[PDB]
């Protein structure tokens, strides 16, 4: 629903659950970009920022920018402000309050980070009990993020297939994280939605309800 959660399980960055792993780079191995801290907008969307094109997180302790750096979307988790809604037939889902910009970065991915042994277990679990939201993205071959039982707001996105968000893997010091970006410029009061179908995990498919044109008919249906 659209009420407050317990604290517990709003969490801010992802939580690595029994033998998960997360990976720190040394500093050396974290790319320095050519950016300058009084260009129009340091390490911007539309700058020629290095650490950008290759999907990397600026780090602040390197970039030369420092603190006008425009590339730490992850690390600062300033968001575009959004709000929880409720759907006529898709549950709840999540719209933005603000204009947002093609390319522009509207939220990470956050979840519990769970091995794939986990998260059979959970999958078994909601076949039992007829849950049929499912909240798991693949992160690599060995690592999921489970948005279930805990996360953000980027948890409600629901499914398009032909949305105006998308995932993007990049690296973070030295680790990967699932953002989410526009694909085009979206208005305040827009749902906000992305392609389920490349990187989800549930149990089984289920009928897709986004009504666009290409539907292809499926939510967890690898294209
Ligand atoms: C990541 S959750 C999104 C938030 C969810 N609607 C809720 O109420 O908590 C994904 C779940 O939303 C539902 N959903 C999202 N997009 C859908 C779509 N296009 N058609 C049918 N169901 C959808 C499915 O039940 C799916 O398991
Ligand atoms: N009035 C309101 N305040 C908040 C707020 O402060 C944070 C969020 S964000 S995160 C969240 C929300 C859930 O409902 C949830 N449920 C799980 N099982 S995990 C999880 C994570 C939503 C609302 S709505
Ligand atoms: S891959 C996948 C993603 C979902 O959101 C989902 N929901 C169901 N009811 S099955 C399934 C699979
Ligand atoms: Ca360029
Ligand atoms: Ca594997
Ligand atoms: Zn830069
Ligand atoms: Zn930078
Ligand atoms: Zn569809």
């Amino acid at each position: 629903n659209d009420k407050k959660p317990p604290p517990y399980k709003h969490i801010k960055v992802n939580r690595p659950i029994g033998r998960v792993q997360i990976f720190t780079a040394d500093l050396s191995e974290i790319p320095r970009c050519n950016c300058k801290a009084t260009d129009e907008n340091p390490c911007g969307i539309d700058s020629e920022c290095i650490n950008r094109m290759l999907l990397y997180e600026c780090h602040p302790t390197v970039c030369p920018a420092g603190g006008r750096c425009q590339n730490q979307c992850f690390s600062k988790r300033q968001y575009p402000e959004v709000e929880i809604f409720r759907t006529l037939q898709r549950g709840w889902g999540l719209r933005t309050k603000t204009d947002i910009k093609k390319g522009e970065f509207v939220n990470e991915y956050v979840g519990e980070l769970i091995d794939e042994e986990e998260c059979r277990a959970r999958i078994r679990y909601a076949q039992e009990h007829d849950i049929t939201n499912f909240y798991m993205l693949t992160l690599d071959k060995d690592r999921i993020i489970d948005a279930g039982p805990k996360g953000n707001y980027a948890r409600f996105m629901n499914h398009c297939c032909q949305p105006n968000c998308e995932t993007q893997k990049w690296s973070v010091n030295g680790d990967t994280r699932v953002g989410l970006f526009a694909l085009s410029d979206i208005k305040a009061g827009t749902e906000l939605t992305f392609n389920y179908n490349l990187e989800c995990l549930g149990n089984g498919k289920t009928v897709c309800k986004c009504g666009a044109p290409n539907c292809s008919g499926f939510l967890g249906v690898r294209p």
